[PDB]
């Protein structure tokens, strides 16, 4: 499957999750981290879009 992808903010640890997204910020579940405007910074630190690292997962 195109699995949802979750992605690691390298300064405070924060995830973004692909499946939730994030909706306070207007970002739907199933936003592709591509599509996420770079206008978009980690919540937890400000951090952008550059400052994160993908994380690999499981089967499930
Ligand atoms: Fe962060
Ligand atoms: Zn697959
Ligand atoms: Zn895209
Ligand atoms: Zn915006
Ligand atoms: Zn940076």
């Amino acid at each position: 499957m195109n699995d949802y992808k979750l992605f690691r903010c390298i300064q405070c640890g924060f995830e973004y999750d692909e499946a939730l997204g994030w909706p306070e910020d207007g970002i739907a579940a199933g936003t592709r981290w591509d599509d996420i405007p770079d206008d978009w910074s980690c919540p937890d630190c400000g951090a952008a879009k550059s400052d994160f690292e993908m994380v690999e997962v499981a089967r499930s």
